[PDB]
């Protein structure tokens, strides 16, 4: 059992806990958590937060040999789950840090949005060249660990990054909103952000 193993004390989740492409999970819509929450299902948000603040150390990304990253959701644990943890450094310390669970968008823009530098993802060890078009901005409702429900509005990087983790949570990758035909087409209300 994935969440299992994952949740042990003395586990530190790796890139050998992240699926790969292929892997049937990453395209099967994740199941709804309910309250209240299991141990396990709380320990696996906080070792998911963990994860992502080790890719962002430097000497630690090194040592565990972690690729860096704002965002993890539970699928790519090969657990099927609607959980997801973002985490944005300021450029206090981070403009955005948290763990989600049940995470919905509730209304987003008409405008469109994408990333200059385009996008990548942890399960996905190769470039897929193009804009990521994503709503510009989001108002998400989630829920944290002790079943209380929040309601944030997200724009710029954190709408970006909150979304593409919500789609994992829904069988969807980056580069299946990428132009097939030209991928850095920039449409009329598709706002570049660079
Ligand atoms: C700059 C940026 C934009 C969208 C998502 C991520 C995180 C990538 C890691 N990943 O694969 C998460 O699921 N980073
Ligand atoms: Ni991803």
């Amino acid at each position: 059992s994935a969440i299992e193993r994952i949740v042990k004390a003395a586990h530190l989740i790796d890139m050998c806990d992240i699926i790969r492409e292929g892997n049937p999970s990453l395209r099967t819509v994740a199941e709804e958590v309910t309250f209240p929450l299991s141990d396990q299902e709380i320990i696996l948000g906080e070792k998911m937060m963990q994860f992502l603040k080790h890719s962002q150390d430097p000497v630690m990304a090194e040592k565990m040999g972690l690729r860096g990253g704002v965002g993890l959701a539970a699928p790519q644990l090969d657990i099927s789950k609607r959980i997801i943890a973002v985490l944005v450094p300021n450029i206090e310390a981070y403009d955005l840090e948290a763990i989600m669970y049940n995470p919905k968008i509730v209304s987003h823009s008409v405008q469109d949005a994408a990333l200059g530098e385009g996008e990548g993802c942890l399960s996905v060890d190769r470039n897929v060249p193009g804009y990521v078009v994503r709503h510009a901005r989001v108002t998400v409702d989630y829920f944290d660990k002790d079943g209380e429900k929040h309601r944030i509005k997200l724009k710029g990087y954190n709408s970006i990054v909150v979304q593409h983790e919500i789609d994992h949570i829904n069988g969807i990758m980056f580069y299946d909103r990428i132009n097939e035909k030209d991928p850095f087409a920039v449409k009329d209300g598709l706002l570049i952000l660079e």
